[PDB]
């Protein structure tokens, strides 16, 4: 039973490249991660910074969440980021994903001791 933390790092963070190269990105990914397993997650980003710079945006600029809650932070620097969204054609099993690679500020929930990441809220 995956923690919040575990889970946010299993779904979102990819460090081992600086950028997504090609447009199958997505559809590798998703799959390795088990995002594609009973269902196809319609939506995902994938962050390629390290795992230590992403943590330490809990401690950057404080806003507010899409949901009104007030444990989000935005980065005060751009990241690369690859977000994979579903096609239109795509059902599952065979989950078919668009890939656009991005350089965005990231703005996730933060909760804990350590106070780490447990949600991706959006990219701006
Ligand atoms: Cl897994
Ligand atoms: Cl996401
Ligand atoms: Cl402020
Ligand atoms: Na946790």
């Amino acid at each position: 039973k995956e923690t919040a933390a575990a889970k946010f790092e299993r779904q979102h963070m990819d460090s081992s490249t600086s950028a997504a190269s090609s447009s199958n990105y997505c559809n590798q990914m998703m799959k390795s991660r088990n995002l594609t397993k009973d269902r196809c997650k319609p939506v995902n980003t994938f962050v390629h910074e390290s795992l230590a710079d992403v943590q330490a945006v809990c401690s950057q600029k404080n806003v507010a969440c899409k949901n009104g809650q007030t444990n989000c932070y935005q980065s005060y620097s751009t990241m690369s980021i690859t977000d994979c969204r579903e096609t239109g054609s795509s059902k599952y099993p065979n989950c078919a994903y668009k890939t656009t690679q991005a350089n965005k500020h990231i703005i996730v929930a933060c909760e804990g001791n350590p106070y780490v990441p447990v949600h991706f809220d959006a990219s701006v």
